[PDB]
């Protein structure tokens, strides 16, 4: 029930159900540090890599077409799913995530050996340095994987979330353009404007979020491979970086690039800590409109309750806006995200970053909870939103703004003065014009026009 | 393979060997977000939660002895890892955390029908309502599990290894009190101390941070428990805040108390943003000491290489300082969560915060990484950490930091020459005090005594 | 109108009617970053630091009794407000802090001289190292600074004006104790209690803080004074340490102490760090009253206008809350200030922390703004908050939270329809119970008390 | 020595030799907080939008050319500098900054009626709301003057600064092209690089976030002014959005635009929020760089030491880094100040988003910090970097990174043996390969060639 594995440091015995080998077995046991493990999404991402790597390995004539193709066929297994017991190491290892690489870098041997004939372990057919980190060193590939993963995620999950949450509120600002409502500034009543033209804001907000996302893809879309060890390619063929690139971009579609300065790219995690400064921004959109959403559906009776949105979970009128409450707590989270990667992102030292790992565990994280809290906040509450449409007339016609509709027709004394005696009295606007009688009920109904003052 | 449950909402279908009910499953498919769950330190703080306020129902014949005694039986069962994979919901869930205390209210109530021979579900002989959350309202359960948890994971688990580490640097710095080397201020050659010296530094920074600790610990055992749904205490029995509190210290050996003020026990989580304050001082502190420890063993040939550390992973002489790149990593991240915590523990409002789930996901995250990495810290670095003799002195004595042990039988003047001299000309101190010949190679050696300048 | 100072590095223009010497001017030339400069609060430390250190000296024999009296009584000339531009250094500075402390060597030794009959500059009397610096090193005295500046602000500043805050909430809370209103949880509609119940947290929170800052304050009142270049304290006389500690605490009625450990003392700011947790605690406490006043007081007539504050600056009915929107502001600025001042702490360097400036400049700063912050909230706000009862009573009233005070005399059931009638029909709870008959109105208003279910 | 000016509340002095009237003499009067006032570069993007509105309304009629022209001759004064005195109010003010626009209204219209041969105060011939703020509300002309500000400090400040220190460095990285040195990877000896490769990581570091900073631009230059109160630009003149736009465009030359959604651009902060996280990224790669260049710089002795700074203060041989201090102490000030406006960012609500102060203060000072930083930078340190040639090549030499240039010349093997040996011995490879003589100094001389391992 056990299996002895080898590496330069002798020999370890791993369990004899998994792929792993020694190096991940010694992180395993060396770092028994909380429960975060990378993510699949970066998993995904380095098996990726090692497909790109074998298929330009093999043009290369460095690698042959049998170990080449069994390598990609066990890459092929973890991308679908079968391997995902199969990565056990803490995000609070080696701050290069070489032991990550390497883990990669033994399963994909040892199932690759099994594919061809072979068994796992010191008498395999594929080795896990020999071939599957062929070309590659051991601080050039984790640097690749992180941006292969976030560039991915942004355009796959985050960019579609946000697209379709833009949508509906785009379609609820137009059903709603011509409800008019009170404004607020400073939590006072204001001038008004329509329910439509609030929503256009938040939907503005979106779509200025989006560009900002997309002004940062292409630093991320940068890789490290062929950089090798310190940045000089030493030790790998003077074609393999844009090789690697070119088919990380053709099986991804994504417009993946070498990166033209190595240097930067192994000693920085520069192109990350700038796009998460765009998602921050994103989460302090969605805060503002998460907050208008709850603030106006609160109620049922004693707060402002200008909107209704969808009750999804078990004394009647109650409904708390969980949606709200899920999204504001992950754009907290966000935002403390973002520190965490301002400083790993600050704290290299020559050569190479080595806080990787923390970065792309927070960035990672970020890009799921904006994306999946955007696709349940737009299915389970957004689509949902409807206007009350007696209470925000209520709170309208019952307030003292609208009084400003009548100095070309009384001056800016008497209004003034309708306005005084209302709120010293507790009348509306049209009463107090009436018990001082300086107009009718139809000459305020024909002046006080509330959908001509937007 | 399904089973049909029921709450005020309606019907819905639960796996059937799962021991939830209808609101954890409507909970689990409406917050589809990420994949952070509450941890296991807060399911044994809720499990805790409900044990203590059966034994107190009983007390009080509010609840049978049959009920309660099974009530008690499940949640040791909870307690003791029996039921792990029955606590779906994500952290991303109602800023209440109400949703998880209905999850432990369905499990502990179907299982503690099945210990008295009744089935799970609608036919059930306990309810998670009228037993499980007997005298509880659905808004002071979870903050109390939360300073349940915390408390307990501060006292059980983060002191302890604070501790340890905080002995093994103290033996190191009396081991090494008499190794004389040269200081560094502004990262430029200084006044000597000892090895032993600047250890105790380590020390008495990881001594303050446990008091600091300490301090903290008095708020955090104040429970909100009892407060019911405002603070007022409006539907429940008048001694049973302090009456749970009570039982909770006996069955913890912690000092639980029952907050005086229940108002500001529900409207905030003031007393652990105020512990995590005291948590990323620690996280500032090892910061430092982890990047003390790897520079000074910076090397082997091209850095400072003063001490060496253990080498535990798989070219002679690089050691990777792994275990400082860990730490480094999650002393970043306790940054990063006392931001999110901060921006929940502001924004509360009016009568609840409901920012929890976030916060005690956030707080109880860096007490596992902190007390965690203390303790692999120790157990794999700092136990191991060695002077380089011949190193220390080599850097000592080829210094120009010595030359004021001259002042008194030269003069300022003529000292200050042979640090220039030897400065200009790439000498030693002696070999420039030879060659400008103010000293005979026996004056030196009688003179220049670092051990006398610590 | 200019003067030739000298250093170790040559002569230099000074301007003429300034006191300063060529350190200052170096430095003032060297870096011209953006326009903070060091605090009042922190040159009076320094100077009070070299008042404590000429007293000390001239105790030990070490500086005549002239030049000691003539530097004490320049000193005291700093304290009273008589040389603010004579302190012209930015904070971003030497990460030590030494050129300001040259700064006040320099003016306090030409003034000196002044006040023996002497001129300033190259024949002065006194001299800024030989005398006013004496028996100090370039490294131990603006940590003193520091935590001088720190603790006189905290016991001088803050604390009063967060008691006064506190016992102004605590009288309206006393005077609105049975006031009762709707409670709001996850901002809806919920279980009634008493706007001095809900003030009363507030209250509590204020007294949780104070407690909190003044656990802080021990780790504060430790010097550095006496720990010399590197904390081993050469170059100074033994009793020095201790001697100026407690001319500090003689002068100052504050309880400084000098160091323990002085290693810890120069290599980091750890006090600093912990101590502002607890400030960005109150930060986050009073963030949430202040959103709960500005909520609260909205309106005139759209929002909530439970209670009302006093209108301070220059359309009836609108008050900005401007108060509270300075101190939420503010607040904002705490928790920014926070992460800086834990970037800094965290980069600690072998024997000396040297992001000295920057640590200061924003942990004063935040006690600024939290001490005048409450002083400004407390007398142009909180002091002027009243209720609006009928505002209140409307809300509650005309709510359907107070249903559950019918279940012993009804049923669960009738009132629960009740409930559900006037929620669909948009009636009050006495005008459904009317139009369904199982209630008269005398049973009512005799049934539904809310002053018992609180 | 006194005037009385008065506003909608009242009569009320102000110092006679001031320009200000009644709304910013009551402003100064209610908020002594602290010490922050409004910049000068806000100062003066508050004159010119008051500027390009005067000479728009004289444009569209609505105002007359000698008020207009009078208006243009006063803030052309502020744009001087000759009334600096004039702006006395503190950041922490009304959130919207409402106060701020009131204190240029006022100062622009006495000054303007002195222009006319009128008086300051109640009787001058230009009205501070009549006239200055004219077809502008009191909520759509501070966030104006924030774009302004910032744009304009991007684009002529920090931008140039931050493209002479790229060219500095990239001239730095040519001329040290081909200097050998030692890599370090987790601060351990590495794989070589050149002294010019490493810089051109830097250079490529400068060069993305010069990109990073562009993309932000657009979205500043999108202005508020004519959303008047809440974004529907009621009571304004249809054209005066574009024309006031355009009119700003000319006059500063920069690519002012009116938003094309007033909501977005009222109701939040979200283009600075986003523009300051490419900021913070410039503050990540700067602490990097600067890192870099102290720890190469540190010594003389027992340190890196492989390169020499200019030594501009005031023992030979100890050059402190302070040019670095202060840049790395700054770039953590520009990480809180991201978390401070991340806070007010997110915290808008409805219609008006008022944390403006504080934003802008924080965003303008990380603008002067970073701008002024890398001018002091570049011009007290980067320019005058120089390697040293001969510890370059010792530390180069006597490394065991250059074993793995004998592989092909004696297989793995022996080198591995040599490599081995000279570790364990404390040998050069050199002297380790004669000993086992597997070499002569000849052969070593000839196969040992760094400058092809780059």
């Amino acid at each position: 029930t056990v299996r002895s594995e080898k590496d330069s440091m002798g020999a370890i015995d791993v369990p004899a159900d998994k792929l792993w080998g020694a190096q991940t077995q010694r992180s395993l046991e060396h770092f028994r540090i909380s429960t975060e493990k990378m993510p699949t999404s970066l998993i995904h991402a380095l098996a990726l890599t090692k497909r790109a790597a074998a298929k330009v390995n093999e043009d290369l004539g460095l690698l042959s077409e049998e170990k080449a193709s069994a390598i990609r066929q066990a890459a092929d297994e973890v991308l679908a799913g079968q391997h995902d017991d199969e990565f056990p190491l803490a995000i609070w290892q080696t701050g290069s995530g070489t032991q990550s690489n390497m883990n990669m870098n033994e399963v994909l041997a040892n199932r690759a050996s099994e594919l061809l004939g072979g068994v796992r372990g010191m008498e395999a057919k594929v080795h896990p340095n020999d071939d599957v980190n062929k070309s590659q060193s051991s601080n050039d590939v984790f640097p690749t994987a992180m941006h292969v993963a976030a560039l991915l995620a942004l355009r796959k999950q985050l960019i579609p979330q946000l697209k379709t949450l833009t949508q509906t509120l785009n379609e609820k600002s137009r059903a709603f353009a011509d409800i008019v409502k009170i404004g607020r500034t400073h939590l006072q009543d204001a001038t008004p404007l329509t329910l439509g033209q609030e929503i256009s804001g938040w939907v503005a907000m979106l779509e200025h979020n989006l560009k900002h996302i997309e002004y940062s893809l292409p630093h991320v879309a940068e890789l490290a491979l062929g950089g090798t060890a310190v940045g000089t390619g030493l030790n790998t063929h003077p074609e393999y970086a844009r090789r690697v690139a070119d088919e990380l971009a053709v099986i991804t579609c994504a417009p993946f690039v070498t990166a033209p300065n190595k240097f930067e790219a192994l000693a920085t995690c520069d192109a990350l800590v700038q796009a998460h400064g765009a998602l921050k921004g994103l989460a302090a959109s969605l805060m503002k409109i998460a907050n208008d959403v709850r603030w106006l559906a609160s109620g049922p009776r004693c707060g402002i309750g200008e909107i209704s949105i969808p009750e999804n979970e078990p004394m009647p009128g109650k409904v708390n806006p969980t949606q709200c409450e899920a999204l504001t707590m992950l754009c907290c989270q966000v935002m403390g995200n973002d520190v965490a990667i301002n400083m790993g992102g600050a704290s290299g030292n020559f050569e190479l970053n080595v806080f990787r790992p923390m970065v792309i565990h927070n960035f990672l994280q970020s890009v799921r909870l904006l994306a999946d809290g955007m696709e349940s906040f737009n299915k389970h509450c957004a689509v949902g939103i409807e206007p009350n449409r007696e209470r925000i007339n209520q709170l309208l016609n019952e307030s003292l703004m609208l009084v400003t509709a009548l100095n070309t027709h009384i001056g800016y004394d008497k209004a003034a003065e309708i306005a005084k005696k209302a709120h010293k009295e507790g009348l509306t606007l049209k009463a107090a014009a009436l018990a001082l009688g300086y107009l009718s009920e139809a000459e305020f109904d024909s002046w006080v026009r509330p959908e001509q003052m937007v």
